């Protein structure tokens, strides 16, 4: 019994892609999530879509309330989460319109909460470190890759997203360094969506969708278009990915991911 | 009619380089600036000078006001921020005493608000995603390391700063680390002040000036350096206002307008 | 004459170590630090144990109030801080149960205050800019190499740390970034306890205790740690107590006046 959270980044804030959809407004105890729950359906599957930078797209990606956002799809009672994300491409072979499934990230956030276990909160007591070795669900990245095949998709198996603060873009110069360390592609907002989503024990996956090279690399309108065509291959590969996930066992994964998750919570 | 704004750091924190001095304390959306703006002139072109630490030199770079400095300096009627920083070498080549007429910044800064577009002042509303692939103004240094160069300074035409949160210098393994990352020169003063510049839509440049080598290799080089920036200041900006601005300042304006995105 | 802060991390919480256990809460002007100072002896030796995390280990590494651990060892007389520190290793050669007595670190911590010079509390006036280029005390992390050997205990004798904010672990990719920028191994509490025992003027070293590898590549090797980093101590302290001092402790004192504007 499987439920999905779906977070839409830029040119995806309020897109037609569930049936019988309800609004739903909820506070948590992180604060309010970005804007109301979208409670609603694909084919047979319970989903739950939420605008990451609100419907309106008036949040910067420093003000995203991550913790509010990932705790409501929790509490909702989500199995998985999986968002876009409108990303620069840093390396030759990633074209623009390219989809990339991430399995890795570089954080280069600063001013951004990145635990539930503050400890500030009585719904998240003591002290966590979770692990990020592999900080994407592995199978939802199998399922979203030989979906994409399927398809007829340019879609790469594996990618490092290095994520900047923002809101301004990068200087050439750490364009160049980020090449260095080994990022693929870069955005602003996967962390620390991600480090949450593992927190709460939810299978969280990214489809990355690389609007254009960054400025390491030797039009608006031309940027707009590929952002709008990314945005309808995003919404197809969700159209089809979430049937697929919902026709097969999920309860060996997820013990694991509430295990790694509970485990990783040091008590007084 | 350009208006230069210039922002004095270390050894530059009370300079007497503009005629008919007035002084003011001004208010912005975003708080109180450094100190009071020192309005006069070089030669005919009418100048704002502000020291970044203050003229007692009593802030730290992560406590710098960095929206009201350059809001303020926007308000006042600025077409051009040119600004000095001392700052150490991570090159071999850049010598204490050479300026470097800096062209990026590698961000190390942890602490401090990059944008107006904050979503809480009325006087920004949106978001702003400012593209950096060219910081500075290139026309702006093009005159600085032409300037340079008539005044037989010591000077380098291009260079990556690499910004520390500071107060504290950088262990040996981070000064080693930066140069990896192709850094050129080390401060604590570039981002966001040059973010912040670009978002207001003023040319900014900045006159970068090695007083030592970092780590992985003061006091008197440095009244040097002021010296020679003083100079370079004073002989740059009767260029600035000899020339047309329009059109860049025109172009800038519409790169920053165009970044904003409304609800 | 000699007094020597011990910081305690993970595994070292609420050490049995000082002889004649007398306990004091204290205040400075950054707040309380994480619990009481333990005063006692080694030896003859003045010591002053502070558990990083607290005694019941409920502060985590972000939370910590550096500030006020540093200062309030400092206003307790210490002349040394020796700190313990549970890390994941970025070498092969780094095995788990390693001891490594660091001599640099790399700063990747992004909430942390990392100066009593802030501008707001008057016991601590200007702006100060502490050099880093040697952040440990090469004197006090030399006692320390030869007492490891002494002991029989596998220990390297430099290596960088690197500190991440936590309180996650590292992917991955920033794993392998690490190693890249030249790390050894990566904790989340030397910076900006490293930074401010400077500016305090005080000496400072630290026992690095690779836990395992970080994921670039245990509860019981971490007992294991502790054990050997009580060892160390117990023995590395009266050393340190019987050499001298007042021109190393001179010159850090002097370094430290002469960094504030």
């Amino acid at each position: 019994a499987v439920k999905i959270g779906i977070i839409g980044g830029t040119g995806l804030d309020d897109p037609e892609i569930l049936e019988g959809r309800t609004e739903k407004y909820v506070d948590t105890p992180f604060g309010k999530p970005s804007d109301a729950l979208i409670l609603g359906k694909i084919k047979n599957v319970d989903c739950v879509l939420l605008a990451r930078h609100g419907r309106q797209h008036t949040i910067m990606p420093s003000k995203v309330n991550y913790q509010a956002n990932i705790w409501a799809l929790k509490e909702e009672g989500c199995t998985h989460v999986i968002v876009t994300t409108a990303c620069g491409s840093l390396r030759e072979e990633i074209q623009p319109g390219d989809i990339v499934i991430i399995d890795q990230f570089i954080d280069r956030t600063t001013m951004r909460p990145q635990s539930f276990y503050d400890g500030s909160h009585s719904c998240a007591r003591g002290v966590c470190h979770i692990p990020m070795a592999e900080p994407f669900c592995p199978k939802t990245r199998e399922v979203l890759i030989e979906t994409a095949k399927k398809l007829g998709l340019r879609c790469h198996s594996k990618g490092t997203m290095v994520t900047i603060e923002g809101p301004r873009f990068s200087s050439r110069a750490e364009s160049f360094m980020f090449r260095t360390w080994g990022a693929d592609v870069i955005n602003m907002t996967t962390v620390p969506e991600v480090v949450l989503a593992k927190e709460a024990g939810i299978c969280y996956a990214s489809i990355a969708m690389a609007t254009d090279y960054d400025c390491w690399k030797e039009s608006v309108d031309r940027v707009l278009k590929t952002l709008k065509e990314n945005a309808n291959k995003a919404k197809s590969l969700l159209l089809t990915t979430i049937p697929q996930i919902g026709s097969t066992e999920w309860s060996e994964t997820l013990h694991n991911l509430k295990n790694m998750a509970q485990f990783s919570v040091l008590l007084p």
